[PDB]
């Protein structure tokens, strides 16, 4: 790529609007029993003796979208995203201390929040995010494809290398739902037409704590002050927000999703 | 379309006003009234389905304030605010009559837990997402507005979920339950909303106030909310944490806030 | 009043040095032998029942000062005056290191054979600086509560400036319920917070920090400046040729060997920069 | 060594892409006792003295030189001006389901890892250098292995090794033969280094970290000169222990991760 | 007066140096095995307290003599005036030690507890010492007396008993930080009336088993200049560098507590002034 000057014009500025719902385990709500615990994984526990054998349910994974942008066309015009507004949905939905399943802080209390472990992270690109695998455990028998994971790539079973860097174990996310969080992260050697901001929290109680505003804009320029430009006219739009586990009587624990909203500026660009 | 600021002798104006905080006792004076500002026990029943009481139900405040008359026309523009959480000096206080001892002989646990702070203002009112925790939730009917009241009917497993469908406009102090409705960032271009949460049962509340700080309300175009119909319509919650009571039973708790608004004349088209 | 130029000349500056003692409850180092407690509350507890009657000695007060300033002019009846102006203070918590002491012989161990569990838990800090008396909003947690009556030598409360009990609409923001912190150690930090709608000739900062035995978290250093000026490049204006200076700060709980509880609190120093200013 | 002006030309700008996985103690993935790669065996006080820490129970620094390209008294030398850093896999941390994981409570998701973190990095022109300091100084370390006090003295630590020894100084030229908890970054030399590090102690403190493709690290001094590299060679060095690992027993393994590098330099003459 | 900033091609100096901490047991050279720690801490169960040398953590010290600048007790004179500072505690990797012997377990079968707890952290750069103030916890404890190999509290600078006034700001107990290992953090703290002529910069964390949370980094600078842009200025040749560390409690298997210390690095940077 030769990145040559902005377009000037009457349409040269555009807008896109879109949210992502997360995709936690149970990942549709139109499903016929199932559907009760959408947003949610099923529940979490150490088996107890080897191996671990995972089900999907318990796998949250990445969300993606593919947007469509307006059509422009070895000289041509690109579209460059320039910034975004992104904010997590439903935020005070987690002031339900009250719900009928919830472990209750101690004897006649309410119950204890959705609290504990916390993954936020959102993308923009001109092309789909490159992904890094890496597990806490490589002797974790994970399902076939269904969930995308190491030993789908390599074909074959993952050696202890791959509890660090492995070059080898790498992949594209390019499908909603389907590559497990656990496991993949992105990768820092490439991802050059991408923008990628996340962080974690482990602990099992630790305080979820999130803010909201419509006043806040993340610019995508690059220190060349070049954007995400988008290859045959799609925006790459990637993200994750596990907000902590809800607790039940029982003792049992789930994870649990928040959905997210989008608005990205974008113009034209002439390249070669 | 916005055109030029109102160059003018009385063209600057200040809005000043409070919101007493809408915890499920809403009122001071009924026959009761003693749980003003605070919810009554939260207790997870052990077996379904979940059946709230609107007195468990924190809500939003808001007011509308009416604006000096004007009338291409002018229109009052929102420019800036200072506002203030007030009496939150009120929770050094750990000698409540049935305060639950921290260990025996000892003081009672402080205000603490679940924190929830946001404001709002716009020039007309705040749109709301509905998203719930739980959606087979029986809410109260139509008392206060939830996802089940702007439907019309029951709500699906997709409620758990962001719904295009589950809109609506805080247009009522005390009606819209803040574990229901969220502010809906794919509208409220005309409003700047900003808030926080903070989950954990005895997590501190650790809160500042200061009379020098001021929120800046224009875009990046410059423009402030524009007052349409001459209203101001300003919105708030500020959940302060649990009481915690002799018998293991705990209550949420809020706070008032106070408003400074500052507006100028603006010429549109 | 109309705000005019800078003085320029030579004294035109003066700097204002001073210190306060916390007022926790046990007010004073003088008496003869409940003096041992000063700067600290008695054991704070739940009554059981109904309703609270809290003691004088279990209820923290804002300090305040007045500080007489050199008299400025030689004329009275003219409509244009130089007034003292604040437009910067250095303030700084005082003895934060007296904290580090785990082994007060009578304090709470962490565990078996360990150290006392040091002050820590519920922390309330706060200074203004301004022209007059800081302006107060009362605000209370539950209005049942019964305060000793300032005609029997107790502090003043809100039933103290209604004239009559409190209602239900005291545990919200009530108009009526206003005062001005005038008096040492006599207004609870429990029920008067500043006032938000009025001290526009006030600079006042302020925090809180709930929970039980949170950790203290304190800084000190000279080289800190806040500056008091306006958005309009104006300070406190000292009508009367006074300034008044307010704070509060507790620190923590002092953990007894029995469960009992005392809050704790720390003086604090103020040094205030004041330029002279022309006013119509 | 004089530094001269920004050399100006066509290939004057380079670029250094690498990766270092973590040296806890058990170091590599091939060998038979790798399945514990990237974590530390059972650390565990014995209760009675003395401490005789084995070599898997001590995580060590990470280091590579890096070989840079020819340039030639006046001469060139290749200086460092920003770098891109970013740890790696931080996302395989939110699994609380490994098979032999003590739960929080009955019925309940394993302990998620968290407690002790450790995190630094370091770009110079020549090894970094490091000072020695322990919690006690008693402790019996293997000998060489891992380059300890001892092993720099030749004679064993005495008292003045739990403060700062002088003489108690070493070169960080050998990939996971350092123990963190022997040695530091040395303030009094460095001079051609630069390092940021920090650490968070408790045993089940949250590990709070973040990651993104945007955040640059400026290397240059207050004079506007980066790390110059001496005999074309770039040292780049890193710890990154990530909390423990927490077993169903009651014993717990500390866990490392990798971290990625990328490093611009360009030419400049020095005298 | 302060006047002009000298010219000239040596104009600008470098000074190095560290301190060792002071917990209670001071010297590497003996009991030395505690180095850098204090004994056991605990509540005495009676009145009143009486606490032991070892007990109690104290300021480390040092001044550094300076070039001879004036060349004559004249009216104008060269000082060095100190602009710049990077500074860092030493040994902060270490506190990853989990397998200490002696270390109590945190839950059966498990590692250490970390030192962890009450953290206290300050660094003062001056022209002459820094200026104490005297505040206690409480004013009935009983302090060992100086001459008798203990440290320096407000009983020795006022030359009589404690009174309650001491648990606030009294303004008789007052001091100066001219001795290492002599004055008790608990007792002394720096005296924000009067500093005039040094830059200090400190904090405070409470609680029993807090997570110890430090930086490090050699592109870290602080300076020293005031509003007006002038440093501190070093009369008598001499640069006076004041600290303590304290980084939380070593947890013995007994139940038994220390507090533990760490050392501090610093590097000064200074050019002549003309001074009246
Ligand atoms: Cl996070
Ligand atoms: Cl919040
Ligand atoms: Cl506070
Ligand atoms: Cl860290
Ligand atoms: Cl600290």
């Amino acid at each position: 790529v030769e990145v040559l000057s902005v377009v000037t014009g009457e349409d040269s500025i555009t807008q896109i609007e879109l949210y992502l719902n997360p995709r936690m385990g149970v990942n549709s709500p139109d499903l016929p029993t199932t559907s009760n615990w959408y947003t949610y994984t099923y529940d979490l526990q150490p088996k107890g003796s080897s191996p671990d054998q995972p089900i999907k349910e318990n796998l949250p994974a990445y969300s993606v979208a593919r947007v469509s942008l307006p059509m422009l066309n070895d000289t041509l015009q690109m579209w460059e995203a320039i910034s975004v507004k992104t904010e997590v949905v439903g935020i005070s939905s987690l002031i339900n201390v009250h719900y009928w399943d919830m472990k209750r802080v101690h004897d006649y209390g309410a119950g204890i929040p959705v609290s504990g472990v916390n993954y936020h992270m959102f993308a923009i690109g001109g092309e789909p995010l490159d992904l890094q695998g890496l597990v806490l455990d490589y002797q974790t028998q994970y399902p076939k494809t269904g969930p995308i994971t190491i030993e789908t790539v390599l074909g074959r079973k993952m050696t202890p290398k791959n509890q660090g860097l492995d070059p080898q174990a790498k992949a594209k996310l390019d499908k909603d739902g389907n590559y497990p969080i656990e496991v993949w992260c992105p990768d820092p050697s490439k991802n050059e037409n991408s923008r990628y901001y996340g962080s974690i929290q482990t602990g099992s109680q630790t305080p979820t704590v999130l803010q909201f505003s419509n006043t806040l804009t993340t610019v995508l320029l690059d220190e060349n002050g070049v954007g995400p430009l988008c290859k045959g006219d799609g925006l790459f739009i990637s993200c994750a927000d596990i907000v902590g586990f809800l607790f039940k009587t029982s003792g049992k624990m789930a994870l649990h999703g928040l959905p997210r909203y989008f608005n990205v500026t974008l113009r034209k660009r002439w390249v070669k």
